[PDB]
């Protein structure tokens, strides 16, 4: 990168020769089971135009994958996390601004393959009677294949404004018992959605008939640990140094219900059935070069 | 590299042993939702012939993937971004010049694979009646295959000229619902363009019948984050140590139209319908080694 | 990562210009054959706002793969480790908090491929009798394949919280005699579960009809060597500089019962039959920068 | 590799402990639109036999891809670049000599895959009448598949003499509308050359029927950016210390014409229809270690 | 690893700024032909809690692959190494403990790919007489697939206790004359086990009808080179500074007696026929930081 | 890996803060064309236990691939190198010992893949006369695929005893004229061993009908350059500081003869026909740290 312009590697980078006042903050929300951590670093570089501050939103969000409803042996429900989200916003009246919000979006890629073949064949028939036949035919076939990679969960970066930046991880298609994609909105005319259908023509209790959490993706039942980095800059000669931060977590669940139609199991999904969010604003003191919750 | 020409690595580099002053100018265009940033450097190596200046163009352009038209349940229109553009230019009367830029056009490659196959086979026909038959055949086959990668978005570089350099991110073909890829000019005689068609024989409202933004590429919905680097050099003994540089974040949108022909949905696309530009002028002071917006 | 924000690599890291006082603790539980290793380190950085103590949970857990009991020549049982676990709990009364941990859950991945091929063919029929025949045909093919990896054991990170962190390794599935990736849930009406069935139509003694431990995965018999890290931070101005911690090693075994039905061998598996936990308690003295058994 | 001869890595290299007087020169030819750059570094080492000088020739060449003829709706023309050339030469009288250059010609590889197959067949024919028949097959197959990678544009190094070295970027072949690659001299019995043909059986205006520049390779429309390094040496005891050098860019643009034969579009290509040169001259002063012009 | 917890790389490591002793205790057993070497390293870090000691057990073990017995042309025997072993043990009354070791067991992986394809066929049959026909056949396929890599020799670490740690290298399976993998238990009803059967319908002497050692794996006839390592830690404030350690280099052989059944060669394998070990002892003096043979 | 034990990388290595007196000896045996070479290095680290000495017998061995005898057009011979060897030996009564050697036997891996396919088919046949026919069928398929990499020449390490250590290079197999790989023991009843066969039934002279040396592997004709490293350690308190070494570069050839029986060419191989040995004795002076002879 920086070496392509013939510039000495790392010269454009900052933070050299300056001491960094690092720190750490931890908080757990037992109500939502969302272990949130904030790791921050103050890079006060004399050469740089303005002060810098790096925020790491490392933590963990509980999967919360369990059967919430038990209505007899005919049907039962299930709740799983559709998408985890983490955000970061500042009050409008503040003067601090968000500079970078790594990781960013990336351009997808795919492989396209084309094919074209010819053919020529010919055989002679025979038998004891001496009747000899004949046959000569051609053959043509053209086919093209397309291949790509579909992660179960894809991280996305919501439109980052000057005062707020927010990442989000959503649920893509999931392979079940070695079947096809089976995305959130996949529908089957008879069976219906089979996102978490352990058996099709099962006979056990409705609550029992559910895909084992171990078989499913680790995130759904074990939780998602985020690692997003953002840097906010403050003017060097600002009149007021006190500012405010939010660091808002979120987790959108879903509802999955299975009921028996007297012949086979059926399943339906209702997107965004629940929503629980935890927020805790932190206080920044550039003069003290410290962050307190 | 230098090592290959027997020159010790980094010997022909620049910016060694010189102090560098950087900056983190930022700005947000709320109207266009394009959070733009400029991160610059002032490498001033004494050994080099001319003063140097690197202008990073980090930022983000909002996707603006929304359904703007709700004429009724028979038709509806959609607007999506087709190409993000960012460029820098200088007034003609100025003396500064554009030297280099990292992101540059690169050659592409393909894997051509020939094929050839010929075989033979025999046969022996029998039955209880005792008739014996034979058959001798032959076979030939030749085929060709082609393989290459087609990124969803292409990062091409506009014809660069002194005092004006620009970049584009055009929209290449896209794959929806796992079927064949589609592009801007893809046409189908019965269905028409199917770039963002959720279902063929749908029954819901026209506006509702649209490909989910999550399924589509992240850039269209979330946005794009340009990362382009350009370096400007100016004479060491110029009469005036002050130049003005303009930065642009142009975006191009498109209109996607759906209507119920009679039995199936129809898709029409118009190329380059709208366009948004947000130009801001920055002031460069070589003597003070600072950049002001 | 840290270089993407233009920050010099390693600037945000901690532990610089410090004197880390590391240590070690080895304990053996001959009753359960669970070697323990508690390699730790005290990173007391003055720049950082909290004390740190990284705990390495190395060790080894015996596989315990043997025929626990045999009942005649037509019935036998086998105990194998279904899943290991490594929990590092902390008393709720204390003020220390779990800062980070590693490894963590990762997003899975799978490749998707689509195919579309259509061809044409022709034939000409002839014989000595002069009969001439023809045949024109065509065909269309649609095929999509999906491939992904399936590790025998999955390293799942149990839902962490402020005072407790847990890890577990489970049995995803195994390949037996290079035929079929059997798992705990696979069932066959004729033979039943065939996870560890050496032979189908065997005639030897039941206790001798088990898959050789060498053929099976090494972890089942040779044991598993854990490797985890749990950095815990403690306030710098704590009233008392001491915090007891508990590390728990445990494994879960399953009983594999197989018997002869007078025609062929059948096997059944029971999940979570036995559970043995090895608990240890360690006292930590932040003032002394040392933790004792 | 010095490490493979047991010599410590980098010992054979040159340029250690010696200050380098770098520089830069930027010139843009408006008429031809080929923004030229020349990054030069002066390396002199007391240990080396003679002075050195590396002359980068990054620059950049505009694609110049546009329709130039509008005869009517029956025929139209098109000019596109087929070869970018940048060659550096010194006057014959001078004493300075070219020593090394990069990139240089490299060998290309291919993959060969033989094949062989045996086959046996056997079936029994039955029916209600009780007629029983048989069949035996002994088919054999053989096949050779050869695969290689061919870039659209090939970089070549013209025969480097003492006083001049030249590079070329020829147009190997391109892939059009996901069809087999079409070479510059490719021909078809009726359709003709199809290097740039948006539609075969079209009805729009002749000028409109042309492959979109975005679809084609970036180099043709967006221009090509070279990066070639050459080093020239001067005797240390040379009586004169002023050697002139000349750097020449170039561009070869072919002509593509489409005309309608009343049934379908047809195309013809003419090679090397136009040409243009820059022919810039620079003055090198070894005594003062500068290169200005 | 250590950098993912935001800890500067290498901060948690041990052995900095401390002088370390070494040694090359080497002994050879002519009777068993197992070149034994012990490269030990003494580490005494003031910051560390205990005193470390690394025992790298690199050496070599003879393959011992030859025809041990010859009892006529009707049958002949062969001995080959089934599995090598090496392990370190300490007396129970000692106070030193095995701290860590490497290599350790690893989790295997597999690639499972599904498949699904449809089909449609259509043709018209005609002759001079004018008869017409048709076919609208279709087809489906649900083929599976599974591939993995299986080394012929597996290196698995057996359950390491506090006073004993051991490795082994078992024979997984071998490919003979490209006729597929064979293992110690592979059986053929007519030929029997044919792990090292040069020819099926041979006619030469029985001794000569054995697979050439060069064709077989190198380890069988050339030898194995261990590279295992261990760590031993002993409390600095210990009354006794002398400990006795022991090393073993045992090998396990096998018999592959081959006899002719008057029609074709038949091979039988017996598991664990012979065995031999060295069991060298070494003395350690922590005070003097030396190991005595 | 020394870093997988938490030991700082390179801590256990030897050679720090010491001066190594390297050297070189070159001697050529015109009789056998063996450009043997030895590159030694005296390492004596005070922190070590014994003096060290590494011998790198780089050298080089000729190919000697020519037709030794020709007898008209009826038959002709050919001599080629079957195997290269190089070994180091010490006097039996000597005190020095062999410690280590870099190129050592390594385990080999082979891929594996199992395929299972189901199928179904159904078609309807009808003709002009209104006859309607049906056909329903199904099929299953199982497939085992195994692939591995086999080099033409496979380096081996002979059983290293204390006093002598010896490497070896043999001829695994070769691919001729893109046909199936042959080897020394390959036999064909009609043609015979076709390893070095130019044409199956060519009419040229007997001597001319040989595979071109260029087509064959590089080692056979152009020689093989070895690179083997050994380390010798001798106690620092030994009464006698002079040691004697022997170096062998023996090479083994083979005889290949073509025979014209009646129509086609027949080839036979006589393994181990001639052996050439070139042994030179070197002298080591540990006190003076020099190897001269």
């Amino acid at each position: 990168a920086d070496s392509d312009i013939n510039i000495k590697t790392g010269t454009t980078d900052i933070g050299s020769n300056t001491t960094v006042k690092t720190g750490d903050l931890v908080t757990y929300d037992k109500e939502n089971g969302m272990h949130k951590k904030v790791f921050y670093s103050f890079i006060d570089d004399k050469n740089h135009n303005k002060k810098l501050l790096v925020i790491r939103t490392k933590g963990t969000i509980a999967g919360q994958y369990r059967v919430y409803s038990e209505e007899g042996a005919n049907k039962s429900g299930l709740a799983w996390p559709s998408a985890f989200k983490v955000q970061l916003q500042l009050p409008d009246n503040e003067v601090a601004q968000i500079s970078d919000y790594y990781p960013r979006n990336s351009i997808d890629t795919k492989e396209y393959m084309s094919t074209l073949t010819y053919g020529f064949n010919g055989n002679v028939t025979g038998d004891d009677t001496g009747k000899i036949g004949g046959l000569i035919g051609a053959n043509v076939s053209i086919g093209h294949t397309l291949k790509y990679v579909q992660p179960d969960f894809k991280t996305i970066l919501e439109s980052p404004t000057d005062k707020k930046v927010g990442w989000k991880v959503i649920f893509n298609n999931m392979v079940n018992q070695n079947w096809g994609p089976y995305d959130r909105d996949s529908w089957n005319p008879v069976y219906g959605n089979q996102l978490f259908m352990k058996t099709r023509n099962g006979s056990m209790k409705a609550a029992d008939n559910f895909l084992d959490p171990n078989k499913a993706s680790s995130l759904l039942s074990s939780g998602f640990s985020p690692d997003f980095a953002t840097v906010i800059t403050m003017d060097r000669k600002a009149s007021k140094q006190q500012t405010n931060i939010d660091v808002i977590y979120e987790r959108v669940r879903d509802d999955y219900q299975l009921h028996w139609t007297s012949t086979n199991w059926k399943g339906t999904n209702t997107k965004d059935k629940w929503t629980d969010r935890s927020s805790e604003r932190y206080k920044i003191d550039w003069e003290k070069e410290e962050m307190t919750n």
